[PDB]
């Protein structure tokens, strides 16, 4: 099973310079809870933003060049990255908005932040359709002194 997970501003922006300019701590422990123990599969543009190996997780980067760091599993295509999982149960793809756009058609699951912020971005998390995804799980948060923007966790299941 594929699954994407993603924070997203408003109008779907995800990022802005190859960075996420926003800081919600809950979000991030979000993400940690729902991707330790698990593959994770990300561009390499959203590599060099991370900057490190994630801890506790497969990190597998897809690039058309050879990797520069062994520390990480480099893949060319997205079949040699879903068989570089191996047999797991799930598979999380962590970005960016092109990686996104090509595993989309191919997951069951979202794991969703809406963040009440208006962001600047140069990209977005992929058009999909409503129809095609039901809510199973939402939680809604006001900002509080460690988050500064109210946040909305959704995790939707394709229909
Ligand atoms: N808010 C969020 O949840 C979130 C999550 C993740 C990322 N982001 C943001 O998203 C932005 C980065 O997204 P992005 O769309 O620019 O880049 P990306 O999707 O992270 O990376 C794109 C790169 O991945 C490689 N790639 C993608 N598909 C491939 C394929 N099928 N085969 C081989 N290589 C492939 C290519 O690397 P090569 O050029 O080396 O071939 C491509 O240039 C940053 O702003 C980041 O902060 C936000
Ligand atoms: N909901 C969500 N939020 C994000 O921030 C996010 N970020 C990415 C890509 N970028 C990043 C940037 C930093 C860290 C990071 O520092 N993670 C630590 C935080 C642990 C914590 O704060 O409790 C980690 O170990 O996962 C992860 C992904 C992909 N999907 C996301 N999805
Ligand atoms: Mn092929
Ligand atoms: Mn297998
Ligand atoms: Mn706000």
């Amino acid at each position: 099973m594929i699954s994407l997970i993603a924070a997203l501003a408003v109008d779907r922006v995800i990022g802005m310079e190859n960075a996420m300019p926003w800081n919600l701590p809950a979000d991030l422990a979000w993400f940690k809870r729902n991707t330790l123990n698990k593959p994770v599969i990300m561009g390499r543009h959203t590599w060099e933003s991370i900057g490190r190996p994630l801890p506790g997780r497969k990190n597998i980067i897809l690039s058309s060049q050879p990797g520069t760091d062994d520390r990480v599993t480099w893949v060319k295509s997205v079949d040699e990255a879903i068989a570089a999982c191996g047999d797991v149960p799930e598979i999380m793809v962590i970005g960016g908005g092109r990686v996104y756009e090509q595993f989309l058609p191919k997951a069951q699951k979202l794991y969703l932040t809406h963040i009440d912020a208006e962001v600047e971005g140069d990209t977005h998390f992929p058009d999909y359709e409503p129809d095609d995804w039901e809510s199973v799980f939402s939680e809604f948060h006001d900002a509080d002194a460690q988050n500064s923007h109210s946040y909305c966790f959704e995790i939707l299941e394709r229909r």
